[PDB]
DNA sequence: TCAAGTAAGCAGTCCGCG
DNA sequence: GCGGACTGCTTAC
């Protein structure tokens, strides 16, 4: 097989890398790199080397990296540019694999971990790691074997060993449900003593030792407690066994309200799932404990247990290791269905950098930029310091705040990258410049064409039409992966809508799942064969149909995120082709093509329903426009139309054959104005939205810019078996929102769109109603907390401290002197409520870490104390007022003149 | 040599206000 | 009490 690194490090003038070799063995070894940079040279010197702009340059190849990193200080002092890949490792791997890689994930040891440390004073801080670690399990993926180290003897308490038997029992029959499929995989290690567990677990880490380092909150938990405690209890050099080489570093990372203490195990790449998980899910969660997430994407249940952890050691060390075993195993199940370290994988070789370098999409591109160049032999330019200077962006039209009974929208394709490969935006492609006129006046087709000879942006910006740049070749290549794998999610969700349809008419027998390619949609045999299937068969297979749905959308998601972010880069003063003219000939050409488009459609609009002037185009967002329906249904009639499905029909045809003709015309105009390289403007119909025909359903509505919600029956092609609300920005997508309140919100909105008026009101009565009798956590609000110190004046809230600090500051005060309550961690997320006046805790509201039941010792005085009255107001009126007065209709009637007695 | 971007809405505090 | 000038948090893109 084709070999591959698994690591790679620089340690003075050595290159430490752990490989796959041809054989499929690990190996390592370290390497006295010698690298190269350049320096510009006269025209009279014959060379292979060329900067990006085709000026010759000098190699100049080192003894040492040493070497060539002094050289670079000399280079600067003098005042000449250095160039070259300045992260020598980046350059080791580009030289050692000269090859598109092609990597065996087989063969990558990825482990996964989880400590438990009883700590009877408070959260067991790593730095310290005063107290005994009485618990791991390790996941080694090549062995497929989850290793349980578990301290029966501790100053905290003596206990038996744990028993297997009782861990796969049911919890109804006293058992601890770890799942029968993994019951078979464990191996169970006690100890008596702490230092032969650590000493054991050490040896077993040499001879299985982790490439891929993953867990939850193992970069800022596990790793620097084991770390520590080991350091602590054998000396330093024992716990640098933890690195294959050796070497390791305590790193502080920094953000605007202080900085914390990681170790850097030096030959590892450490992948915190948590960090992959806020990265690459696309979510904002109200809590990051384990298990609410694995709740949230799993949906298993809470795992119980009777009193504080600090104490479940001691009173049940049964359940205690099973839920360390299980938190293990619901990382893989979470991974299992988000597929993130094989996004990770599969990104991190393309662009050949470190694993975790993955989290850096301006270290991804410089790579994958400079494995580019370096392939022809051409020389990257050296990185410069740059002022951050604001810069525009999209153009976000003002709608008209109002119900929209019919709507159709449209949307461009990867908009940015886009824009980069029509235009051709690249360092290296700047052909010069034009006199802008203002941006309406290209908008409207009135200003003179900026060139006939070159590619234009209207921020006065020209490119050579005539060659590629390394920029749009290399984000067009991510771009048609991103294509490929959302093509895929787009099968597979159609595909899971044949399968709901089938699941309102089962037809009971015993049959199995068929087995397909759920990335395809299905044929109409397989679509005969799904009619046929009992329920149990069509659940197996809408749940396998919506796994390769996530696997897709994963995989399409985060590409697009990658390439949208080679544009932002060009933003960024870090990036080493930062270039505000680049950056704002992307942003100001999206303006331009949004607004441009807007015109066309109202054009076309007006023309075909045989009008003058209506407006049609009712709202739009840096490259979307929002279509009002209502005169092209009204243009045909209801009554022309036999159902909901008739009419969706109908603007489905009417958009394919009609509008998007009209739109590709006219953006063919707009490239031709421009005088671009390529047309690469495709603007797909979104959504189809509407109230089921005969319904007073609104059908959808905007309370402003970045506000709406839409009843839509299609989506992108996907013909949904249930109409699907699409809210856009109201409180119902916000993580502060409480949960209940979500839930409430949602439903007003559905009654309002789909049912009309007098079903909102019903729902609000009913609610306002019951609103009282909801669990605490599911009306609490929820904030992030930062800069707590910065407030706290004496345990008490300073000047223009924020709602939610306040909160934690009564916490504080009513938690003082018990060092079993936990903590609020700076920068973590909390619940907030609300408090009457005249409550013992002697401030308007409370705050505790979110995810948790508030500790026991407060818990009855909050609830008891809770302002249900504020609660409402503020997070359910407040929101349901904007939403009904912009759809002009009431959640409550509504004096009139009609009193008299209607019964 | 660590290090995607801008636009924009709502909720809170402070403070003015015979 | 409201509305305006800020901060803080958060989402749409
Ligand atoms: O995280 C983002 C999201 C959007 N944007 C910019 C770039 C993107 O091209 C543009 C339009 O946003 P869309 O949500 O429409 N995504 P895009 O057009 O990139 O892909 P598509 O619409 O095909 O999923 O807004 C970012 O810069 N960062
Ligand atoms: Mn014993
Ligand atoms: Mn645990
Ligand atoms: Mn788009
Ligand atoms: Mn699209
Ligand atoms: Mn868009």
């Amino acid at each position: 097989m084709k070999e591959f690194y698994l690591t790679v490090e620089q340690i003075g003038d050595s290159i430490f890398e752990r490989y796959i070799d041809s054989n499929g063995r690990e190996r390592t070894r370290e390497v006295e790199y010698k690298p190269s940079l350049f320096a510009h040279c006269p025209e009279s010197q014959a060379t292979k080397y060329f900067d990006i702009y085709g000026k010759p340059c000098t190699r100049k190849l080192f003894a040492n990296m040493r070497d060539a990193s002094q050289w670079i200080k000399r280079m600067e002092d003098i005042g000449l540019e250095a160039l070259g890949m300045d992260d020598f490792k980046l350059a080791y791997l580009s030289d050692t694999y000269n090859y598109e890689i092609k990597y065996d994930h087989t063969k990558i040891r990825v482990a996964n971990f989880d400590i438990e440390v009883t700590s009877p004073d408070g959260f067991p801080e790593p730095s310290q790691a005063k107290h005994p670690i009485d618990a791991i399990t390790h996941y080694d993926s090549i062995d497929d074997r989850f290793y349980v180290f578990d301290l029966l003897n501790s100053p905290y308490g003596n206990v038996e060993e744990w028993s297997i038997e009782i861990a796969a029992k049911l919890q109804e029959q006293g058992g601890d449900e770890v799942p029968s499929e993994i019951i078979d995989k464990i191996i169970y290690m006690p100890f008596d003593n702490e230092k032969e567990l650590l000493m054991e677990y050490l040896n077993f880490w040499q001879q299985k030792t982790p490439v891929i380092l993953t867990g939850w909150n193992v970069e800022s938990f596990a790793i620097p407690y084991v770390y520590n405690r080991i350091k602590n209890i054998f000396g330093e050099s024992t716990a640098k066994r933890l690195s294959p080489h050796r070497k390791t570093r305590v790193k502080v990372i920094e953000n605007m309200y202080g900085s914390r203490e990681i170790i850097t195990l030096f030959g590892i790449s450490v992948l915190d799932y948590i960090d992959l998980y806020k990265k690459f899910s696309f979510t904002n969660q109200p809590s990051y404990s384990l298990d609410y997430i694995s709740e949230f994407e799993l949906n298993v249940g809470k795992l119980k247990y009777d009193g504080p952890i600090s104490k479940l050691r001691e009173s049940n060390h049964q359940r205690y290791i099973s839920y360390n075993i299980i938190a293990v195993y619901r990382v893989l199940q979470i991974d299992a269905k988000r597929q993130f370290i094989n996004l990770s994988l599969d990104m991190g070789y393309y662009a050949k950098i470190q694993i975790q370098s993955v989290f850096s999409p301006i270290k991804t591109w410089d790579a994958i930029i400079f494995n580019s160049l370096k392939e022809q032999n051409k020389v990257i330019p050296q990185g410069r310091s740059h002022p951050v200077q604001p810069y525009p962006g999209a153009f976000v039209k003002e709608p008209i705040p109002n119900r929209y009974k019919y709507v159709m929208s449209f949307d461009l394709t990867s908009l940015y990258p886009s824009i980069i490969r029509q235009v051709n935006i690249s360092p290296e492609t700047i052909a010069g410049t034009f006199k802008v006129a203002p941006l309406h006046d290209y908008i409207n087709a009135v200003a003179e064409r900026p060139s006939d000879v070159y590619s234009c942006s209207p921020n006065g910006m020209m490119y050579y039409k005539d060659r590629d740049g390394v920029v749009p070749t290399e984000i067009t290549k991510v771009f048609n992966q991103r294509k490929e794998h959302k093509g895929y999610m787009l099968a597979a969700q159609r595909n899971g809508e044949i399968i709901k349809e089938a699941l309102h008419n089962p037809n009971l027998s015993v049959d199995e799942p068929l087995d397909v390619d759920y990335r395809f949609d299905f044929s109409d045999e397989i679509k005969e064969k799904i009619k046929k299937l009992s329920a149990k068969s069509l659940n197996e297979m809408l749940f396998r149909a919506q796994r390769t749905e996530v696997a897709g959308m994963t995989a399409q998601i985060n590409r697009k995120a990658l390439i949208n972010g080679l544009a932002g880069a060009l933003g960024n003063v870090w990036f080493r082709y930062y270039d505000l003219r680049n950056a704002t000939a992307i942003t100001t050409f999206g303006q331009m093509a949004l607004q441009w488009i807007e015109r066309k459609v109202n054009e076309y609009l007006n023309e075909v329903c045989g009008t003058e002037g209506e407006a049609f185009v009712l709202y739009g967002d840096t490259d979307s426009i929002y279509v009002s329906a209502d005169k092209i249904i009204d243009k045909v009639g209801e009554s022309k139309f036999r159902d909901t499905n008739h009419w969706v029909d109908f603007l489905d045809k009417f958009a394919r054959e009609r509008m998007e003709p009209a739109i590709d015309r006219g953006f063919r105009e707009m490239c031709e104005y421009m005088n671009n390289k390529q047309h690469l403007m495709f603007m797909d119909r979104e959504a189809i939205a509407g109230p089921p025909l005969g319904s007073k359903g609104i059908g959808g509505f905007w309370t402003g810019k970045k506000r709406y919600a839409l009843n839509v029956w299609d989506m992108e092609g996907t013909r949904y078996a249930e109409p699907k609300l699409k809210i856009m920005g109201l409180e119902t997508q916000k993580s502060s929102t409480p949960k209940a309140v979500q839930k409430a919100l949602k439903e007003c909105i559905r009654r309002m769109l789909q049912e009309g008026e007098e079903s909102l009101q019903e729902y609000f009565k009913e609610f306002e109603k019951e609103f009282r009798q909801l669990n605490y956590i599911s009306i609490a609000s929820v904030s992030s907390a930062n800069n707590i110190a910065k407030y706290d004046v004496g345990g008490f809230p300073g000047p223009k401290c924020p709602f939610h600090i306040r909160g934690i500051l009564t916490y504080n005060r009513a938690i003082k002197g018990n060092i079993d309550a936990p903590q609020v961690v700076e920068g973590e997320k909390v619940y907030v409520l609300p408090l009457r006046e005249g409550n013992p805790f002697g401030d308007k509201c409370i705050a505790w870490p979110s995810g948790t039941e508030i500790t026991d010792l407060i818990k009855d005085d909050v609830l008891h104390w809770m302002d249900y009255t504020v609660l409402l107001e503020k997070t359910f009126i407040k929101p349901l007022e904007g939403f009904t007065s912009a759809a002009k209709l009431d959640y409550e009637k509504k004096a009139s003149l009609f009193d008299m007695f209607d019964f």
